[PDB]
């Protein structure tokens, strides 16, 4: 799952959770990117099982809500980490996403138990099991 | 901002260094196993990053350079410490720390250093750089 | 203008798959070019810092930069040409000696030298001068 | 012969001029380069022929004064062309440093006479037959 992967699974289930299957052209426009990239990119997502096609749109799978799940998990997992090392808050955000999604998922575990299995990154927002 | 394949070439033009020799292109593409095309054009890259300068006599690593080469390293020993210590094996450890010390900001990396203590060697007994 | 003749083959390998509707994987242009796969992701992430290339899921895109780099030194090689043969240079050499500095000349002197030598349409050996 | 070598030339020279060899820790000060760089390269300037070096130091040759006014040519020669074509004399002398260097001989001689056989350059420094 690469970051911009995970931005569109994050849009989909915005609409999904409102009810909705995503429109290839409102999560084209959501996301600032032409229609046929967005297309593209989603036969991939369903190539990899994280979405599926019907009649109204786009709909997020199991696998792909664990997916985004997962990465949650790694961006905020890296923050804590990064605080308790004396990097500020914000800064802490920004250097965990340029790497969060690059880290085997072992570590990711691993360091999620090393650090309490904590409930919480430093924003206030929580840490999927 | 170093890869490990330009890892790879530091360290090749640093060892033809360290005997008093420039680098040669065709010595190093020989010795990565790789074409002398792409040794003369990843090296012109490798100097306007202040790593290296290309002379008569073949290539030299500068200070920044080696600074690099040794930054690298340390990112590679500290983060496996990090690994044994959340309980993963050390060969695996070395292992996945390869696949993204390269890309953990010199900020991460000293601040980590400072928190697991400052070692000096890391779990295969390797020195780590100050 | 800051890309290098062996840039330029890169550039021409990505364009052919490009210009043909599909991205050019690392592989593919390795192979074209008879080099290391390794060699040409390397190779790859410096041409994107540059803002040549982008690197997609799909494999490797030109950038209009990208596309404007490649025209820029088939214009600077072609200009030049034109020049040597002008001032006595034989067409072969001409071509040869060109190689050898094109790729260095700022865009200021290939455009001012295009209008100097009147606007050349085409090189020496027929092949068109882009403007 | 490049023009970091040129650079090491003209500071050589001009200790030689004033009548004294050039010291290796003079020459790194003057050109901003580390001794050991310095000391590495006149010995392939030395390889090359262009100096010698004695006790009380480096020496520019006749073979060292010639590359010297070869390249100055060279650099002068491209910049009655640059300016020739429209570029400001400045930006001129500017750009010629990029690649007067590189430019094969026969070319420089086949502009020298293209352009009349000039004796200055723009700026009216004299260019050597
Ligand atoms: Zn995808
Ligand atoms: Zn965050
Ligand atoms: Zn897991
Ligand atoms: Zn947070
Ligand atoms: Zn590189
Ligand atoms: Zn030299
Ligand atoms: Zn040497
Ligand atoms: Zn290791
Ligand atoms: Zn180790
Ligand atoms: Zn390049
Ligand atoms: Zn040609
Ligand atoms: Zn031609
Ligand atoms: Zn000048
Ligand atoms: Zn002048």
């Amino acid at each position: 799952l690469s970051r911009r992967e995970f931005s569109y699974l994050l849009t989909i289930k915005r609409y999904n959770d409102s009810g909705e299957g995503a429109k290839i052209n409102r999560i084209a426009k959501d996301l600032k990117i032409a229609p046929s990239s967005v297309f593209e990119e989603v036969s991939h997502l369903e190539e990899k099982g994280l979405v599926k096609k019907k009649e109204d749109g786009v709909w997020i799978t199991n696998n792909g809500t664990r997916s985004i799940n997962y990465l949650i998990k790694a961006h905020r997992v890296i923050e804590i980490l990064l605080v308790n090392i004396g990097i500020d808050k914000q800064t802490a955000c920004e250097y965990s996403k340029q790497f969060d999604y690059l880290i085997p998922e072992e570590i990711i575990d691993k360091l999620y138990n090393y650090l309490g299995k904590p409930s919480y990154c430093p924003h206030g927002l929580e840490i999927p099991l």
